């Protein structure tokens, strides 16, 4: 069976007695596919990922998934530790690390530190820009050997050309055979996705292919 993620008629609430944050959501992702998730602010995109990760329990419907998840938060975060430690976690693969550094354009940033990627981040440490933090957080999520990659608006703070270059080098190329969900608004990104889910006010506006969306 190639099917990796199934959501069936999911409705969910963050608050008991509140308004549902997701209403009758459906999608299916096969192994290696890219699902783009789009929609305006507050539409429920991050909430959808929280359902997949088990942080938000459905009040009806089913989320079917078994496997390791790697999550890139839309609020990019840094741990105390070196740049290399922030990215690699528990399993060292030098070739994979170099490929992720390259695809996230981190070589130029690292090259400017005397300690290179052994520079130690933390309280009293150097200050990283929003865009440097986003690319380190993306590197960490993409480096992990996982079964499903949940990339929640990972290009924060990047200018338009950098976002295009990294969407191509990381999400399209480096991760070409990985099962991926990307929260993104750019029509250029949706055009490359295998499936698209557009949310509006917690409901499914559209679920289909880009050609189906153009129609
Ligand atoms: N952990 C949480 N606890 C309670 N409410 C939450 C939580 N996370 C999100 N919400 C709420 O759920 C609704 C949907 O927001 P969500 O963050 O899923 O939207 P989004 O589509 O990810 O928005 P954005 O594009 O701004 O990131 C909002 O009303 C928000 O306040
Ligand atoms: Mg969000």
């Amino acid at each position: 069976t190639t099917t990796e993620v199934v959501m069936e008629n999911v409705t969910a609430f963050w608050e008991e007695g509140g308004t549902p944050v997701l209403k009758d959501i459906n999608f299916k992702i096969e192994r290696g596919q890219l699902l783009a998730v789009a929609g305006s602010t507050g539409a429920g995109k991050t909430s959808l990922l929280m359902v997949i990760m088990g942080e938000l329990e459905p009040s009806e419907g089913k989320i079917k998934h078994s496997g390791r998840i790697s999550f890139c938060s839309q609020f990019s975060w840094i741990m105390p530790g070196t740049i290399k430690e922030n990215i690699i976690g528990d399993s060292y693969d030098e070739y994979r690390y170099r490929s992720v550094i390259k695809a996230c354009q981190l070589e130029e940033d690292i090259s400017k530190f005397a300690e290179k990627d052994n520079i130690v981040l933390g309280e009293g440490g150097i200050t990283l820009s929003g865009g440097q933090r986003a690319r380190i957080s993306l590197a960490r999520a993409v480096y992990k050997d996982a079964d499903l990659y949940l990339l929640d608006s990972p290009f924060g703070y990047l200018d338009v050309l950098t976002e295009k270059e990294i969407f191509e080098s990381c999400v399209c190329k480096l991760m070409a055979n990985k099962t991926r969900i990307l929260v993104t608004s750019k029509m250029e990104h949706l055009k490359k996705a295998d499936k698209i889910l557009i949310l509006h006010e917690g409901s499914s506006y559209f679920y289909g292919t880009f050609s189906e969306l153009q129609n």
